[PDB]
């Protein structure tokens, strides 16, 4: 395709974990929010010290929150992270292809640089094969 | 009589998730972050029909560390359990309802067969006792 696919169905994937971005902390643009990573059957194999197999898709989805009398609750979609492996088709980024989709619609697609800009911060993560998100129980 | 343990509950379908901070009504015992999960018979009470036998449903309770202004998942606090038997759990609307300390199946948390849980819960008859509505 060159481009990364829709992934349709994220939602009932296995949630991985969460984290919360304040005003504040340094990614308050553009990651403030409630944040929750999901993954795929493929991704998993990835996740638990196997390795990546082309089409293993993880997922950030990023809500905002309202502050609700001593609780943060989820509000809006603000946007989806996507990552789909293929080690040939995206081999410029890593094997990992980086796409954003606006408020989560299929149509929004965010990403205008072939997804260097995404790449540059996961780059750290090389050991790890470009993933931050860490398996928990 | 007693509520199953869920294994496996973290394969299930995540409906939603919600922070309660310290000053919350809700603090103790449920301050955390906290994740809803559903088995694929409580999707259907979820998405509209009756909740069949052997729906369950679960909050998983994490505490949490505040690092300049971020929220990271700390360790498990806790489980609840909610789990749809309209026979067994008859005096509890049809719900049981259980605690299991840190998540382990030895360590349950409820003394009273589940009064203190369904009292509040039944301010929601209306939707069959459960708070968590599916989102998209
Ligand atoms: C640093 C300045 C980042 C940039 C730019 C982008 N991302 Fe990233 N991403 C970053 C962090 C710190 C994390 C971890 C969050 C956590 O809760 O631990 C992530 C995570 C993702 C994920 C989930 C998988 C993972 O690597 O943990 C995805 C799918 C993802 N990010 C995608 C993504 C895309 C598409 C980006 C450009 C539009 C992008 N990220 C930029 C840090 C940074
Ligand atoms: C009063 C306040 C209570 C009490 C005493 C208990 N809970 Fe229930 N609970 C409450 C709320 C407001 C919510 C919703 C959280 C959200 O919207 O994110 C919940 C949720 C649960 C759930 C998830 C399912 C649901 O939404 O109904 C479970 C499984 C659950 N609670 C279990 C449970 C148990 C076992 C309790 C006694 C040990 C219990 N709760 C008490 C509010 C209240
Ligand atoms: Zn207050
Ligand atoms: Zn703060």
């Amino acid at each position: 395709a060159t481009k990364v696919k829709y992934p349709d169905g994220f939602r009932s994937w296995y949630h991985v974990k969460s984290m919360v971005i304040q005003p504040g902390h340094p990614l308050e643009n553009p990651f403030g929010g409630i944040h929750h990573v999901y993954a795929n059957a493929e991704a998993i194999q990835g996740l638990r010290g196997g390795n990546y197999p082309d089409g293993a898709v993880l997922v950030f989805d990023l809500f905002d929150y309202q502050e609700d009398n001593h609780a943060l609750v989820e509000g809006k979609r603000k946007l989806i992270g996507v990552m789909e492996r293929d080690a040939k088709r995206f081999s410029a980024t890593g094997g990992w292809g980086y796409e954003g989709f606006g408020e989560g619609k299929p149509d929004k697609r965010l990403v205008t640089d072939g997804g260097q800009g995404c790449f540059g911060c996961h780059a750290a993560q090389k050991e790890s094969q470009y993933v931050f998100s860490r398996l928990r129980d």
